[PDB]
């Protein structure tokens, strides 16, 4: 059984059959790939553009898309296995995911990490739970990884360049600020992309204490070994900017300080001057720069930034609804 | 870009366009005006008619509702310009927006007022906001004026009265009792399709202190020099309700107590007299009475009033879903 | 006006051809029997099948489903008649139930008793009410009776015996333990079709305080002597499970400690050996065992008994669809 958990996990050859397909799309947008079909789509945190992209791709591929949030309309689920279930969950995702695969033909899920302790969100036991239990397809709709947003992103930088092969553009991945230690997901996502296009990559980031999980620098440097691009981490902005061709911004809590934010707190606030203006991307290559959404304004990136005509943001948000249909095409 | 923001921004041949459109709708629901089409309906607030009618109309003309909530399943807006992100808001307005349009062909917007200063709750942030950043045409379901609502009212009326022409009719806009201070929404767009439909309009209330918003007692005075009616301010019951046609009841908070509500309960509380029973419905011509709806019982009007024939509230309701399936085919 | 309220309410005719058109519906899943029509799911409390199953239902037959939840997204509703409504309810059923009956063709309906007076919980006054007011057929999703799931359940089990007639088969009701006490309504229901479907029941439970309400007792008596089936009342686990073909467990409190539940805490407490291990299934003819769902694992019933190939609660799940299609192609 075949999933879209993690663009690691597909071939490049895969890859690049989903990313046309979404070029493809995006010129004919309705279709009868999904004709009769459906998609629950199983939301734990909040969302706009996911669950409106899902919900509209299945629509215009005659499909239907069910929208469900356990703890607030479904019942909540236990994941781990063998233990007494005489607290808050109702059911386990054991029977969820056979009865879910009763009723639909495609199953998305968006659970983001705790926050309390990396060594058990770093294990994607939501989602693992989900692909493990599940007889129909499950496609990961942001845990640790946001591989839907990988693929907007690829493709709205093929389109701005004009080419699928991104190989010898710059690109910069740099942290930024936010009043919140956030998930890392779309951070270890935009390393792992970024590389596996062989483009030469440099994640920028206040210290080493913010570095990603070893799991994703060593996907990157695999992907680089195998792409041609290369990785290197950075603490220095105006070096890390100059001559870029891209910029991706991305906030992010240091992983070192999970389940003790108390300490970072005041370590973030001093790196504020990270946020994306004028001045930084003024030292790329006339490079774009683009966010996953949602983006606070003058706290990330400045107003000016923002409505630049660099700024790709809202070209890859539209991607997402593309490279989904994809997705769910390539799976049923 | 065409909007329909506000029955006044529209021509009195455009309004009764879309009130034909609408009895056609009526007579034939089902057809492909948003085949493959769909509309986003953004709501900042409780619903059920407009969440009900909206999401089956977009289906029975071929399209697909996206229902969303900032704030319970969509991420906080921020509408300020300029400011520092740092508070409660995830996403400005600005990017909302433009990625709405890239998804949808339709915004529709529900956000009342926050009731702290009308000072602020009368710009009508939120709907100016949609309307200046989206790409699509955004439609009003209710903030500061509920134009949806206008015209299922009057189409229930032209309907009661077997013609289009609503001219010569007594129309009273009463202030009922609630024991909470609402929105004057509702009320506002009452007298101002009243007028526009150029019928004799008396506004009937407590005190000069729940008149309405002068920016609607002048349009109203626009609209009764042009359609032919009258307006008139009454705070007497009986002489108000005196041979009139219709009789539109809605409750309301004083404006001038708004973020001082505090001094204003015990002057409601002393009002609860005004609510609709048979008493002042006898005193009119048979008249008929509507409400918009959700209406408490024995509060703001009587159960013999809501079960006397005369009652046309479930018409007008039923009208909703006609009138916006015409407004949305107009948009398209 | 025909509406699906109760199994008891229908013919054991019209129930045979509810099943067999759930049968035929199972075979070919895409059908035009609600073209163009709507259902609108409402929701007082939370629900992942219930919700699922309608709204995929609804889509596969060309219908749409609109799903609502008073007290979140649609406004609270009152049901008492004649009272003052200046609490915390906004509109009054006879409203609410007139007004979806000018929007949708059919109305699901969900509420849970409020467990504070089972006096005035069996009255069903939600779903009654629905009923009374709604000028199109209403559609129990579980009140105090679940019927749609007696359906699921009655068909799953002609499926594991192949063949519609279940007389002669020993059916073991047992009560099951929980932290917390739950409503009657899947108990009462499984009484109701078990006795109706003819078949030897055995009602297991603790004590004679948890004994089913006389209405359901009452219609299990008069189901026997019509189906030629049986009922017994039984506290001794043992005896109940041998021989048994049939065992299907749920957990309930104790109707003579409804809004005092703190004295019944201690009791169910002191039977946490009621719940459905291999030991008891291995005393059944071979017997099958399911669930209504949502189960809690190692409480309700043992990961072994849940993972055995006896286990039939996947399939009455899934039939849950194929039930109600049949159930909502048969009103309208
Ligand atoms: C697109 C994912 C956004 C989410 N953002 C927040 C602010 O929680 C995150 O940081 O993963
Ligand atoms: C149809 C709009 C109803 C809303 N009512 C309440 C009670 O908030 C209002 O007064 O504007
Ligand atoms: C299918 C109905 C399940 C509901 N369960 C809970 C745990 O509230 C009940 O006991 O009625």
């Amino acid at each position: 059984l075949k999933h879209f958990l993690n663009t690691q996990d597909w071939s490049r050859a895969e890859l690049d059959a989903l990313l046309t397909q979404a070029a493809l799309f995006k010129r004919n947008k309705l279709g009868s790939e999904l004709k009769g079909k459906s998609i629950a789509l199983v939301f734990f945190n909040p969302s706009m553009r996911t669950r409106t992209s899902f919900e509209l791709g299945a629509f215009q591929l005659g499909g239907h898309a069910v929208v469900l949030q356990p703890g607030k309309d479904a019942w909540p689920i236990e994941f781990n296995l063998g233990t007494v279930m005489d607290g808050d969950t109702e059911e386990h995702i054991a029977e969820v995911a056979r009865v879910l695969g009763r009723y639909v033909d495609l199953i998305g899920v968006r659970a983001f990490p705790k926050f309390v302790d990396w060594s058990k969100d770093r294990e994607d036991q939501v989602l693992k739970s989900f692909a493990k239990y599940s007889p129909v397809p499950v496609i990961n709709m942001e845990t640790i990884t946001h591989p839907c947003q990988e693929l907007a992103h690829a493709l709205a930088l093929q389109e701005h360049f004009g080419t699928p092969d991104l190989r010898g553009k710059k690109y910069v991945l740099t942290w930024t600020y936010h009043p919140k230690p956030l998930n890392t997901a779309v951070a270890n996502s935009a390393l792992t992309i970024a590389t596996r296009m062989g483009m030469d990559v440099t994640l920028l980031c206040p210290t080493p204490d913010y570095i990603l999980d070893e799991r994703y620098m060593d996907w990157a440097a695999q992907n680089v070994a195998e792409s041609g691009g290369s990785l290197q981490v950075s603490h220095d902005i105006d070096s890390a900017y100059a001559g870029a061709d891209v910029v991706y911004a991305k906030s992010w809590g240091a992983l070192p300080f999970f389940g003790n934010w108390e300490p970072e707190k005041p370590i973030r606030d001093q790196y504020q001057h990270f946020i994306v203006d004028e001045r930084k991307m003024a030292l790329t290559n006339n490079g774009v720069f683009s966010h996953c959404l949602p983006l606070r304004r003058n706290v990330k990136a400045t107003d000016a930034v923002m409505d630049s005509p660099n700024c790709i943001a809202i070209d890859e948000a539209e991607n997402r609804l593309h490279v989904q249909k994809a997705i769910m095409a390539a799976l049923v």
